[PDB]
């Protein structure tokens, strides 16, 4: 199965890849938000397999799938409704005010601003900090998808409020703390 960002993938639910990326051992899988799965939840994408490596939620809200079998990586994130896909080439952060796009498996590609970062948010399961505030809607099943700002990788799917009928806010995990903390290197 190849491992796109935004497809959809389940494991008692469902919630969507975030980016294809590798970890120290050099094993394919793919970051999503830790609200996803706890540690040693399975995981099916197509005729692929694999299981929470990482996870952490509350408090962040950050996960890493290790694929165990099927799993091809590429540097893709689906653009759904837009068509095609967006290219990943890094994850340079992006300036507040910069536009970016959210990838999700229920509503698809949608786009806004990202509003601020160092954000806390409750949910029902408790709060999670250091998050990034966007105008982006989302709606459940989006949940680990990602956010990209043209070719750079920003983030996965954590929450937020309203949906994407009326519009609503969102906000995002950051990525590079995933990647720096677990030691794995974002497919390029």
């Amino acid at each position: 199965a190849d491992i796109i960002g935004g497809l959809a993938y389940t494991m008692g639910g469902r919630c969507s890849v975030g980016f294809a990326a590798t970890n120290a051992s050099g094993q394919p899988g793919f970051v999503t938000a830790g609200h996803c799965g706890s540690v040693g939840t399975q995981v099916s994408i197509g005729n692929g397999r694999g299981v929470f490596e990482r996870s952490v939620f509350p408090g962040n809200d950050a996960a890493f799938v290790r694929g165990t079998s099927n799993f091809t990586l590429t540097n893709l994130v689906s653009r759904y409704n837009s068509g095609g896909y967006a290219t990943v080439s890094g994850s340079s952060t992006a300036p507040i005010g910069s536009q970016v796009c959210r990838s999700g498996s229920t509503t698809g590609w949608y786009c806004g601003t990202i509003q601020a970062r160092n954000q806390t948010v409750s949910y029902p399961q408790g709060t999670v900090h250091s998050l990034t505030r966007t105008s982006v809607c989302a709606e459940p099943g989006d949940s680990g998808g990602s956010f990209i700002s043209g070719t750079q990788a920003q983030g996965v799917t954590s929450g937020g409020s309203g949906n994407c009928r009326t519009g609503g806010t969102t906000f995002y995990q950051e990525v590079n703390p995933m990647l720096n903390s677990w030691n794995l290197r974002l497919r390029t």
